């Protein structure tokens, strides 16, 4: 109590071994390192001198690295005790937990830890095992009393509710539910999609549909700088954008007018509701990472449709310009430029279309010149034979800047580009981890479909409006290693070579002395 | 002997060499039965590719292969991330397509294979251009509904397809093979060159190691080839029915601790004449000297 | 690097100068004929180049309010590009 209040005076005034100081004398350590971080990024962004804010960051720095090696000590001693150093609602930093701290103050170096990311392991399993394989919670899911035998190792109506009430299985229900409604999107896309009247089944797509609003709805409300944060985000764009499209596809479907514009509408829908499948998935530890470096290629790609489109405009107009076809639709012009260029990177090269060796001659067309006749309903119904050759040798340069100088260039950009950012992306990925698990703990307990009842349930409920010995006995225990800590730092700081070196120029000076 | 079991369960390639055995018994079961042939010459024939996927196993003993069959079976989580990125974009791109188009024709069968296999099948090259392009076809009135509609070529691709909004389906196509055979295939590349150059001296170390178990059990085997070893199985069970010198060592041992007292003095002398311990011996001195001036 | 790190209006108006004891040359004219590639390196200068790049306009203007405003001429006289850099 005077540490604490030591401490925040020398964070306010940009003391730093002051600073350091009264943090190595006080009590409740790892709490007030993280809190100190955070003060002291919300004051340098709030800055006019450089220094000042580069010297802010910098004891930002010091401070994380010392939570990060406390920490550490007290996870080497004892798992169990320090998940219960974590999991505390700190009563000096406004009962806020330490992982608030940390994920408010941006500390990824704090997250980035074997033991924290085994506490949100563990956090994230629940009441079960975090050695329980899938195939089991598989087998628990899809078997309701198989809950109640020797399956599922519990203690890291109770039963039940300590089953259904992780992490795990709301994430796994989340992801059932939404694989039976793209099935059910699927089946009234492909099979029953009438023409005057909407079906059974397509009417329960509609109500499914409005749970999924309601659910976003619930998320957006839970105020105007709530709604700007959802609309600030990417993916919460997206989700907005697949009801929009869905609202649009309906209301065309419903119009005696623009049945076919409706039906269209909902097929670039089903796009939209799939690749929100991607962001789902990226709490797994084995596909999350890796989905999270996917975006950060895009870069390459972009220089990739550059430098082709360069190259397949002087190619396309180049080879239509020499070619003279007689078919001169502008459709069929902007087919035979741009897109019959395109699929020959991939393999798909048509030579009759393009090769009088290939090809029938004739007097197919009224003017001057030699002419031949290509076989195709698209390719033009006369071609002329004038410098083929040159078309020809066109193909062969194409093929050769295309599929060899742009695709193996492009792989020598995604694998320079992977391993320099593959260490940045993990760490981003095990700082965000604890958001991921978090929004699952806090949702409606049941699947999208059902959700509506306990959308029900909170409308109702909205119309109508550790001990103190245990603290102390872990506070000392936390104490204890912060002053083994400090002592092995000082000696080791003591026995390197260079105090050593200085310690001997002293002495040397007194005898110095002595001898004057 | 139940352990001896559990630890021979325990493994994975002594799984499929019972798996191979399993799958040998139940074809050979099916096929001597008057009603179940064809079953058991399929069941033969997926039977053959085990056994010769064991070949694989055999194998990891020789000097050049060996690491490098070791090293491929940790590329597969990279393979896992293909198939789940792949999957998710095929199923959008697959049922959009084949939703915009109507075929007529519309089995289940035969959805699915517009659905799943026709997309699969356009990574590697196999692009129908004439089965989902209406300017490749030839048009007419094949179906009693309202609008414009045409005649795909093929026994398989429908019947009868929709015109409208053509251009949405080969743009579409452009799209998935720019992100299939452009992003996945490129950053698949990208995947396996980082986990083999980090992973190549982890397994070089673990071959290293179990190189010494494959030659010890190619040096208890029955002597004789598989086909002849029925004979040294009948030695064995009638067999079962029926139930260095001193001083060499010493010149050897006194050889060994020449060198272990050689290695100790050596490092002994590379620890005294550091530069951390000649400052510690300059402190102490300093000190003495510091002493004789008190 | 320090002349930067101090101050960055400061060091801007210290490049763009014309040096009297150099024949009246400035010091990215002295940098670009002395082939000095570590000082076209610096994350300061070319913060600068950038500056000059965008002109009189915002140097965090993004692209597309640049081509709304390039296709719709009148449409400078708003809030949508800052002035003054």
């Amino acid at each position: 109590a005077p540490w604490s209040d030591l401490l925040i005076w020398a964070l306010l005034l940009n003391r730093a071994q002051m600073a350091i100081y009264f943090w190595e004398k006080g009590s409740n350590s790892v709490a007030s390192a993280l809190g100190a971080c955070l003060l002291l990024r919300v004051m340098a962004r709030l800055e006019s001198e450089a220094e000042e804010a580069a010297r802010r960051k910098d004891l930002a720095a010091t401070f994380e690295s010392m939570s990060v090696d406390l920490f550490g000590e007290c996870y080497h001693n004892s798992e169990e005790r320090a998940a219960r150093l974590l999991l505390r609602r700190c009563p000096l930093w406004g009962e806020a937990t330490c992982l608030q701290l940390a994920m408010q103050a941006d500390a990824r170096a704090f997250f980035a830890q074997d033991g924290v990311q085994s506490l949100l392991t563990q956090k994230w399993w629940g009441e079960m095992d975090s050695t329980t394989p899938i195939w089991a919670l598989l087998l628990a899911f899809f078997c309701p009393p198989l809950i109640y035998t020797n399956l599922i190792v519990f203690r890291k109506s109770k039963r039940w509710s300590d089953f259904w009430g992780a992490p795990v299985t709301a994430f796994l229900g989340n992801v059932v539910s939404y694989l039976l409604f793209l099935l059910l999107f699927a089946h009234v896309l492909l099979v029953d999609f009438q023409p005057t009247k909407p079906s059974v089944s397509e009417l329960l797509l509609y109500f499914w549909a409005f749970t999924l609003l309601c659910e976003e709805l619930r998320q957006g409300l839970g105020l105007r700088h709530r709604l700007h944060l959802y609309l600030s985000d990417t993916w919460n764009q997206c989700d907005l954008l697949a009801l929009t499209c869905f609202l649009l596809g309906v209301g065309c479907r419903l119009t005696p007018g623009l049945f076919d514009l409706g039906r269209t509408v909902l097929c670039l829908d089903f796009m939209i509701f799939t690749l929100r499948l991607l962001h789902i998935f990226t709490v797994n530890k084995q596909l999350g990472p890796k989905i999270v470096i996917v975006s950060k290629m895009m870069k390459d790609v972009f220089f990739f449709l550059f430098f082709l489109c360069v190259w397949l405009v002087a190619y396309g107009v180049a080879t239509e310009g020499i070619l003279r076809p007689q078919d001169r639709s502008l459709p069929s012009i902007l087919r035979r430029v741009f897109y019959r260029p395109y699929l020959q990177i991939f393999g798909q090269i048509p030579q009759e279309e393009m090769d009088v060796a290939l090809m029938i001659p004739g007097n197919c067309s009224m003017e001057r010149g030699s002419w031949a006749h290509p076989e195709g309903p698209v390719a033009g119904s006369c071609v002329s034979q004038y410098a083929n050759w040159l078309v020809v040798l066109l193909l062969i340069v194409f093929l050769l800047v295309a599929n060899i100088l742009l695709l193996n260039l492009l792989i020598a950009m995604f694998s320079y580009t992977f391993s320099k950012v593959h260490g940045n992306s993990d760490l981003y990925w095990k700082a965000q981890r604890y958001s991921l698990i978090r929004e699952f703990h806090s949702r409606p307990a049941l699947a999208p479909p059902l959700i509506i009842i306990s959308h029900v349930r909170l409308l109702i409920k909205w119309l109508r409006r550790l001990s103190k010995e245990a603290e102390r006995k872990l506070l000392t225990w936390e104490s204890v290693h912060k002053e083994n800590f400090l002592l092995a730092q000082a000696r080791d700081k003591r026995d390197s070579d260079s105090e050593r070196l200085k310690r001997t120029s002293q002495k040397v000076d007194t005898a110095l002395k002595q001898l004057g």
